[PDB]
């Protein structure tokens, strides 16, 4: 219950899970607190300690604006930090099965949230069920989000960009140096993540500094080639300057700007992040990954296109209704509290909200491609169309394109389409299988017969958990014991994918083929 790590001993705590025991180490530091002269810098190496570090509580979450759009509503508030905000947030968590394993595969979770929010302490990222049920080790880290994590003056070590990515990288390396002491196999490390975390995972596939830090990869609802995932070096600079002016820190010595931004206080930086883009959307990523020339040596689309990435197996997937969650955060006529039937002209107005800098002709080409109703009468037609637009453009099509390009270089890839709507889903039914609501199934929360999930959800979560684990341990996401549908590899020819739900597990082909041809080939031209 005490473990010696390369920088000191840490005390853990024991959890009882399903008539058994998991050992939890919550809040292990892994970097020097990035405070004072360290803010905006790459994380620094943690200096040794002689005590027992008490790893018994989740540590501070990184500073972030929180979602206040639905005060008191669990659908939104379940994603807000459940631990004090602080700049002193570079901690990680380890769940180890009991008894202590001897060469366990390690699952490293990277949370998502548009690169501006999120924290490893969330209830639906609790790693104890995976450790209990499949006897893997689960690791998760906090990493700096927003401008504190991704503010970029490229080339300038005072604000080089991609600090949050380097936080993640530092944690991956902590797993390399220390997880063997916990009973884990550092040669069997699977990164998994969702949304911006999935996109983070995919950039770890392109980053040479990360190639030796993990074995395999799982990408849930995200990848770097998503339109939100990489800030241009153009946007990045115009955005730090806009931050600087809104903080009265505009100097000409760009390091003087950073030193000036360093003595502003977190909430003053946080309050101004929102306005560095002239027009934002519910998908805005004001401060995200950039081609820093360090973590990321070239535009990632080129590296993807030209085969420059770690060669290994990947597991990629998306949910049936990725886009709906964003509609009630700005789109006219939408509300979580009715069925949000919108008209044609509301739909068009919605496009102007989601595609502000897109020409009139671009916005018409979207309307044209999505408004060809099989049934002209359905009053939901435009409501569903807008969600499909938002989901295909932002998630499903970039994910498919990522998997095609990655598998063309010879590696086994598996693709899933999650289409089960949680029976506990607090959001209205019309929003469907929403962005982020497969995470609870992946982490095995429906395995706890106490918390209001159906039988069928237990069965499906149990199968997903087995498949994620077999992918991590063995590179192959099969459930071999219970006469399950075999999960085929995804090849750029047949493009077979696996659907996940309670009813039927079907092999299908060429997900959203007609919609993605518009987004991936035509639309980038406009
Ligand atoms: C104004 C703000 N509203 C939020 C939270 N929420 C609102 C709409 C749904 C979306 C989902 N979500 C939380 C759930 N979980 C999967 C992390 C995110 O965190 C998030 C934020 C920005 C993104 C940008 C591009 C792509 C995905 C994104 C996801 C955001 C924060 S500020
Ligand atoms: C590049 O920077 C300028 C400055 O942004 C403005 O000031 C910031 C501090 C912030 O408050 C933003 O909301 C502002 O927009 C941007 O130029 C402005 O453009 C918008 C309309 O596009 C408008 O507010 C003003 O006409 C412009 N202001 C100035 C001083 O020129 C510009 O949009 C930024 N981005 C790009 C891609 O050019
Ligand atoms: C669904 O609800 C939306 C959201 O607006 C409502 O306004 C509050 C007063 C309350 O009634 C809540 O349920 C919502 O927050 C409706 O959009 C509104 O529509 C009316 C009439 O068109 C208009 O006055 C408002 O500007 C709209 N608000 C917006 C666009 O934010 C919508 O009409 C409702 N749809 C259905 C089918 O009931
Ligand atoms: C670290 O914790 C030591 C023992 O704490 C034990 O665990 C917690 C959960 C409580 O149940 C406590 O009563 C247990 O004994 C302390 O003795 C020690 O002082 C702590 N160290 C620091 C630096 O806080
Ligand atoms: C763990 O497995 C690796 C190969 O994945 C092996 O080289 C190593 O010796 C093993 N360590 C143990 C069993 O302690
Ligand atoms: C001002 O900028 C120069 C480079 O133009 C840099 O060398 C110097 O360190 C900056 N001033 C301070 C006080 O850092
Ligand atoms: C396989 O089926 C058994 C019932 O025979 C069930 O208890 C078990 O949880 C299932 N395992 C998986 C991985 O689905």
């Amino acid at each position: 219950i005490i473990i010696a790590t390369k920088n000191g001993k840490v005390r853990g705590m024991q959890l009882t899970v399903f008539g058994g025991t998991v050992t939890a180490f919550l809040g292990i530091p892994y970097a020097q607190p990035p405070l004072g002269r360290l803010r905006f810098k790459k994380p620094q190496s943690l200096t040794k300690w002689s005590d027992i570090w008490n790893a018994t509580k989740y540590a501070n979450s990184c500073c972030q604006n929180i979602d206040q759009s639905f005060p008191g509503f669990h659908g939104s508030e379940m994603w807000n930090p459940n631990t004090d905000l602080s700049e002193d947030c570079l901690y990680l968590n380890v769940w180890i099965p009991a008894p202590k394993p001897k060469n366990a595969t390690v699952l490293i979770w990277i949370y998502g949230g548009g690169f501006q929010t999120g924290t490893s302490s969330l209830h639906v990222y609790d790693g104890k069920f995976l450790a209990r049920v499949e006897r893997v080790i689960v690791v998760s880290m906090n990493y700096r989000v927003g401008a504190l994590g991704f503010l970029a003056l490229p080339g300038n070590p005072e604000a080089p960009g991609n600090m949050g990515l380097f936080d993640q990288q530092l944690a991956l390396q902590w797993v390399q140096k220390n997880i063997a002491a916990f009973g884990g196999n550092p040669k069997s490390v699977t990164l998994f993540g969702e949304s911006a975390g999935a996109a983070s995972v995919s950039l770890h596939l392109l980053s040479p500094g990360s190639h030796s830090l993990f074995t395999r990869a799982i990408l849930q609802s995200g990848s770097f080639n998503a339109p939100w995932a990489v800030t241009s070096l153009y946007e990045a600079r115009n955005r730090t300057l806009n931050l600087a002016k809104l903080t009265g820190c505009s100097r000409e010595n760009e390091t003087e700007i950073i030193k000036c931004l360093r003595n502003k206080d977190p909430q003053e930086i946080l309050l101004n992040e929102a306005f560095v883009v002239p027009y934002g959307t519910p998908l805005s990523v004001n401060f995200g990954p950039t081609v820093d020339g360090d973590f990321l040596t070239d535009m990632p689309d080129i590296l993807l296109e030209l085969g420059q990435f770690k060669k290994t197996q990947i597991l990629v997937g998306v949910n049936k209704d990725e886009g709906t969650a964003f509609l009630v955060y700005g789109a006219p006529g939408f509300s979580k509290d009715n069925n949000s039937i919108i008209t044609r002209k509301e739909f068009q107005e919605g496009l102007k909200i989601f595609f502000p800098g897109v020409s009139e002709f671009g916005k018409e080409s979207i309307l044209f491609h999505y408004t060809d109703w099989v049934d002209d009468q359905r009053p939901e037609n435009y409501r569903e169309a807008l969600g499909d637009v938002v989901g295909d453009y932002n998630f499903i099509c970039p994910a498919l394109e990522f998997t095609k390009k990655f598998s063309e270089w010879g590696n086994n890839a598996f693709f899933y389409y999650f289409e089960h709507r949680s029976s506990k889903l607090p959001w209205p039914e019309w929003m469907g299988v929403m962005h982020g609501y497969e995470i609870e199934f992946v982490f095995g929360l429906p395995l706890e017969r106490r918390d209001q999930y159906t039988k069928a959800e237990e069965i499906l979560s149990r199968s997903i958990v087995k498949r994620w684990a077999n992918f991590a341990k063995y590179g192959n996401p099969q459930e071999t014991q219970n006469q399950s549908t075999s999960w085929p590899v995804f090849k750029s020819t047949e493009q077979k994918y696996l659907t996940l739900n309670t009813e039927s597990t079907r092999i299908m082909t060429k997900l959203r083929a007609q919609q993605c041809r518009f987004w991936t080939s035509f639309f980038p031209k406009v």
